[PDB]
């Protein structure tokens, strides 16, 4: 765009802001989503516990995709 310094942020692997989910994390979460269903902000706070890699906030940001995806049977 226009020659500017301050503004929005650009994606970059280096930053590693939104790291991927390993077979483990993806699992620890799923299994959790079952034990700690929707409810109070605390409900999730617990889900993040089973995930020593991702945090509560991340757990919720991942759920959207988990529920926003097709699944046969």
């Amino acid at each position: 765009g226009s020659s500017g310094s301050s503004g929005s942020l650009r994606k970059e692997r280096a930053r590693s802001a939104e790291e991927p989910w390993t077979q483990n994390q993806q699992k620890l979460l799923e299994l959790a989503l079952q034990q700690y269903p929707r409810g109070s902000s605390d409900c999730w706070d617990k889900i993040a516990r089973c995930v020593p890699s991702k945090s509560k906030e991340d757990c919720i940001a991942r759920y959207k995709l988990l529920v926003s995806g097709p699944s046969s049977g």
